[PDB]
């Protein structure tokens, strides 16, 4: 069962690290102004570095190859950020089952309320997709068509599903409501 | 890995079942009034594979002696021979049910009369027969190979800490006379 890693998302897995919480207050002053891709390598990295001592799903190789804004209206853009990362599954007398190749595409809206000289940013939702989690199949030294390979394909969607749900998606939010207002209003700027 | 079996074995795995030691007296009076017998082992052995069931993800059931066999080796000594058939089904977690075996074991001990002395009962890996029937995971991958290498490790470690202990104890539970009686039949 995935308890030691449930107990953990339950606890936040920064508890386990102090260094997240350092990383966390270096993207906040970094955004006052290439460098925060890979701070947010760093952040995402020690996170699934955490979940490596508490599953045998280990998530290394973190990068966020360009962090994009795309104009949805006048007032709104959606952020997205895109991880690839390697992944390999062990699990007891077995040892490594697969080693598959993760994308994940985190996106989140921020908004400028309208008719005032003193707008208000909104940090919209932060959807964890099934269709935002892609796991490709590399190697299996059991073969690639073994039952072991879909069992290890499984074991890592829900791990990485579990920690979008608990720690990413939650810290882009959090780092998005860091941001003032005017920035936001300029960043939304020229994403036309 | 098998901590849970080795502390079970510490103990003697008839401290998580009761019966086991009723079927053992069962055994010992029915010895003393000479099909049947072997029933009342078939039960023993059960019994006692269940407990390993309890501790382990090795079950092994549809335990079956077809015939113990005695051979005179001379006038007042015999080898006592009992072949032991079962169905085992190895578990892992995540991956459930990793193979189906056949297991024989064939235990032998030497009964003496001096005073009846019972031999060693050797615990010989050759004496141990593992078949692969069927797996999800593939006949010849490393799955199996996992597999009976659990089973074997669990199978060996119960002759030696329960069935040739057992068999011993239930030898030793004979007078001279009904030993001199058995070898009787060469
Ligand atoms: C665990 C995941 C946390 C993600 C936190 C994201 C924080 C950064 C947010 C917004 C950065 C500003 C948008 C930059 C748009 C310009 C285009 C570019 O940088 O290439
Ligand atoms: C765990 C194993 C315990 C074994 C206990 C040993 C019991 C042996 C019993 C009697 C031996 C007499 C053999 C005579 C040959 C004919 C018997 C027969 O085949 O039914
Ligand atoms: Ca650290
Ligand atoms: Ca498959
Ligand atoms: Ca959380």
């Amino acid at each position: 069962v995935l308890r030691k890693l449930k107990s953990g998302l339950e606890r936040g897995l920064d508890t386990f690290d102090s260094t997240i919480e350092i990383i966390m207050q270096n993207l906040k002053t970094e955004l006052e102004s290439q460098e925060t891709e890979n701070f947010l390598e760093q952040l995402i990295s020690r996170i699934f570095q955490v979940v490596s001592r508490l599953t045998g799903v280990r998530i290394r190789n973190v990068q966020v190859p360009d962090i994009t804004m795309e104009a949805t209206s006048e007032n709104s853009a959606n952020v997205l950020i895109p991880i690839t990362a390697d992944v390999t599954v062990s699990l007891p007398f077995l040892g490594e089952i697969v080693d598959l190749d993760l994308n994940v595409d985190l996106q989140t809206t921020v908004s400028i309320e309208t008719d005032t000289e003193d707008p208000q940013v909104v940090v919209g939702e932060c959807t964890n997709n099934p269709e935002s989690i892609s796991l490709t199949v590399l190697h299996s030294r059991f073969g690639l068509v073994n039952d072991v390979v879909d069992i290890g394909v499984n074991l890592a969607r829900r791990v990485v599903s579990s920690v979008v749900e608990g720690e990413l998606c939650p810290r882009f939010r959090e780092l998005l409501e860091s941001l003032d207002a005017e920035c936001v209003e300029k960043l939304i700027g020229e994403s036309q």
